[PDB]
């Protein structure tokens, strides 16, 4: 429940991390 | 709760990463 | 503790974020 | 399980941010 909410946040974060690294490589 | 608290901290970190992302594309110009 | 170690990891992350936001502030000053 | 992996999941992210922070410091030097 709360654990689910949490896992979903981690996922979102792994999303932003992927996109940041893609930007970083653009530079 | 401890967990809700944790989710909450994670949300904050999420949004922060978001800001960082938009700041990163600016640098590409 | 495990809960404790978790809270430590969060603090640690918030600490890299801080570092990162510094480099960005720096970068756009040069 | 879900819980037991969390400590690991955070740590990884931490390792990821540090990597990214070395990245920016470098680019800072262009």
């Amino acid at each position: 429940g709360e654990l689910a909410a949490i896992k979903q946040e981690l996922a979102a974060i792994k999303k932003e991390l992927a996109a940041i690294k893609f930007e970083l490589a653009a530079i």
